[PDB]
């Protein structure tokens, strides 16, 4: 699952509170 790291480029961003 190394591709999951791609995941936490969306946290970077506001949506993720």
């Amino acid at each position: 699952r190394s591709k999951d790291l791609r995941h936490a480029f969306r946290s970077m961003f506001p949506s993720s509170e």
